[PDB]
């Protein structure tokens, strides 16, 4: 399987002492990836920038949430902050072009 042309790893370091980060969606819903919904101020996405509200969690830390539901994911992405061996947390999105009419 090759590494992935659509979507973009989107690194996210540790700095804040609590990841805040929220989701919807999954497999049972019309949408099989988790959407940001809404990204808490003290959280490390938050504070790096570059993830946006409004992406959609395909793959984490090389584990990809097809077919996952939004819950199954929020702990997959919940392990990725406990453990030590890494200071960072992989966040696979593609920003999807919903609604270009406006946005």
């Amino acid at each position: 399987g090759s590494s992935g042309s659509s979507g973009t790893l989107v690194r996210v370091k540790k700095s804040a002492a609590t990841l805040g980060i929220a989701i919807e969606g999954g497999a049972n819903t019309r949408q099989p990836l988790p959407r940001i919904v809404t990204i808490q101020r003290g959280g490390s996405a938050h504070n790096c920038g570059q993830l946006k509200v409004g992406h959609v969690i395909l793959e984490v830390n090389g584990l990809t949430l097809r077919g996952k539901e939004h819950r199954e994911a929020a702990r997959i992405i919940a392990e990725a902050f406990k453990t030590k061996d890494r200071d960072y947390i992989d966040f696979l999105v593609t920003e999807f072009n919903s609604g270009p009419s406006s946005g």
